[PDB]
Formats: C-alpha cells, sequence, structure tokens
C-alpha cells in the first residue's frame, strides 16, 4: 500500500511525520500543499481539521500528527518509537499530551506585546523545567539513549525556541537554568536524521517574522 | 499488582475510569478524594497536574483519564475497548482526540452569560453534528454493536448535556436536529454498566448549580 504525506514546508507538523517515516525506512510521496487554495485531496481528506498534515496509506486518510505516529508505529513496528510495556508506553503518552497541552504557551510569547512578554516567558520557563525535571530526567533523549516519538513530539518546542530567540529576543532556554533540558535541545538537532530534515533556517526565520505581523 | 483509583464522586473523568475497569472485571479499591484538602498520595503520584484521577497499578500511579484508560486497554486486553486494525485504532484515537479538545465548548456554554449563551449554544451544536456525521454515522454506538474507548470517552458529553439543559435551560441535543446522536446519548445512558455506575442526578445537579455561581 503506497503512502503519501500532505504537507506544508514549514510546519513542524508536517516534520514529524518525515521524522517518523524516514526513521522506520518507509518510502513516500511528498504533497507540498498551498494553505491559501487548499487541495481537493486534502480538503475531502481532512474534513473535520482542513488541515495539514494529511497521511494516507493504501488511499486511507489519517489527519492529527499524534494520531499518524501512533498509526506508523503500529503499522512498521520494526524501530520502534515507543516501548513495549504499557506503563513506559503510559509514561510516553503522558508526556506526548503533556506537550500537546503545553503548545499554546509557545505561541503565547511569540505574539505577547512588549508588556506581555515577561509573564509568557516566565510560563514557558515553568513548562520547560517540568518537562526537564519529571519527564527528560538524565536521560539523553526521552526515548533513553536515542529518539522515539516523545523526543519526535518535542521538535515543536525546539522549533519555537529557536524562533523565539532570533525573532523577539527572548531566551527561555537557557544553559545555566535547564542544562540538561538544553543539552538535550542540543542533541536532537545533532541528530543526523534530524540535521537532514528541517526547514532552511533562514527561510523559517523570514516566514515566522512576517506571521508574526498579525498584531 | 493491586489496583486503585483515586477519584471524585461528581467528576466524569473519574467515572471513564470506573467504567474501563468494570468492564475489564478488574477489582480495584475506590479513594474519594476532598479536592480542598488533596491527599498526600495524590499530590505525590500526580506532581505535574495535581488532579484526580490517579489510577496506580502495583504501586505505579498514573495520571489523565485518556492515558489511564490506553494503559488498562494495554494490561488487561480481554474484553477489547478498542480495535485490533490499525486504521481502525487509529480513527478511535481521531474521534477521543476530536472530543478533548471540543470539551472546552461545554464549559463555555456552562459559564456563558444570558448574552453569550446563544453563540455558545450553536458553537456546541456543530461540535455535535460533526461527531454525529462523521464520527458515528450509523452505528449504534462509537464501538459499533457495544461500547468502546470512544463511547466512555464520550460519556463527558452526556454529563454536559444533561447538566446545561437541567440548570442552564438551552438544548443542544434534540432528536429533530440531531436524532442519531441523540438516540446514541439514549442508548449509552441504559446500557447496564453506565446506569449502574454514574454520580447521583439530584446530587450532581445540585454541586453543578453551585459551580455554575462563578460569575
Amino acid at each position: 500500500a503506497d503512502v503519501k504525506l500532505h504537507g506544508f514546508w514549514a510546519s513542524p507538523f508536517s516534520y514529524r511525520v518525515i521524522w517518523a517515516l524516514k526513521l522506520k525506512g518507509v518510502e513516500f510521496e511528498y504533497i507540498e500543499e498551498d494553505l491559501a487554495n487548499k487541495s481537493e485531496l486534502l480538503l475531502k481528506y481532512n474534513p473535520v481539521y482542513k488541515q495539514i498534515p494529511v497521511f494516507v496509506h493504501g488511499g486511507k486518510p489519517i489527519a492529527e500528527s499524534l494520531v499518524i505516529l501512533e498509526y506508523i508505529e503500529e503499522t512498521w513496528p520494526e524501530n520502534p518509537l515507543l516501548p513495549t510495556d504499557p506503563y513506559e508506553r503510559a509514561m510516553a503518552r503522558f508526556w506526548i499530551q503533556y506537550g500537546a497541552t503545553k503548545s499554546a504557551a509557545f505561541g503565547a510569547l511569540f505574539r505577547a506585546s512588549g508588556e506581555e512578554l515577561e509573564k509568557a516567558a516566565k510560563e514557558v520557563v515553568e513548562v520547560l523545567r517540568v518537562l526537564q525535571e519529571q519527564g527528560l530526567g538524565d536521560k539523553k533523549f526521552f526515548g533513553g539513549d536515542s529518539i522515539n516519538l516523545v523526543d519526535i513530539s518535542y521538535g515543536l518546542f525546539v522549533y519555537w525556541l529557536a524562533a523565539i530567540e532570533d525573532i523577539v529576543g527572548v531566551k527561555v532556554l537557557e544553559p545555566s537554568t535547564l542544562p540538561r533540558l538544553h543539552a538535550w535541545a542540543q542533541n536532537f538537532i545533532e541528530v543526523p536524521l534530524i540535521k537532514e530534515n528541517h526547514p532552511d533556517n533562514d527561510k523559517l526565520l523570514l516566514h515566522m517574522k512576517g506571521v508574526r505581523e498579525k498584531m
């Protein structure tokens, strides 16, 4: 059954799926979607959200990156991206859900006014501290010695932190404040799979700087 | 390994876990938590959210009802509450996630002012229409001929609809507007497992009416 991925060049959600497929060694056709003029296939495949990514396997579509990632893990179980033990799997799902819930704080910091900025940055630092202390601990990656679906889901945090630093100017992931999480972020971007698969940084900063003009 | 459940008498989230355990035939000790004075075990077991439910198995805790439900399904796989096929499992997770995301609209309607009420009720009806058309379809339950984790996760919607109708007075799940979803709601409350396990309706309406005094 052939695999298609409808994505967007600057989307971290589309990149989550690219990472999981490339890790599994699953060949796929990538389809770049124009978000200003959504394709007939995108609207047919994702009527509920009308968003990318849309993963298609054997002509059958799946929307929502977290749902797609679990389908990929179940369909191509070799090179596992989740643990086999139910309790460890529940801890992985717990941290993936925590990230999804707290993702709103990153967008809030990105659009915060000159005054709102201090409180927004404070809330992001506390989210990162809990993630570091209770989620990562002393492990190299959320997945232990190699990346797993938890690391993949936290690519979105790295994407936001780098955009807030380069465009806004506030630093929320500092080595002296969060040494373990900062070491994790550096180690994650150095994983060859990640290094080989990410938006062009200059093009991404420019696009995101322009998107921030919503104020 | 013994099973404990830290819950709250009026919590639909605690009831999701009770339903799944009773369906699986798993014996458990139930611990009623005083939300005004959280127990030492609750704060130790759920430091991230400090919320019930907290499920404990072999002394190991799990927080977040959706995470707990998947652990129960994986640990006691007999009497399955999720399909075995990855694509059907992905559709179940998709609809469970849709419910979690849209749950905020129900709280919004519950606390809406006399003016906000019309727009809040409109947004809830559209959430229910998409759930009915694209999620339930012509099936008796989200799980087909019997309830599954999707039906269990949508107990929360039934809890809200009955509270909005009895206290506020607005009807958002009408038989002539949503015939299939209304038939589903009636069929769900008639399932003996559900009928035997829910908060005392009079006590629940009174508690919720008092909680609505946050305006």
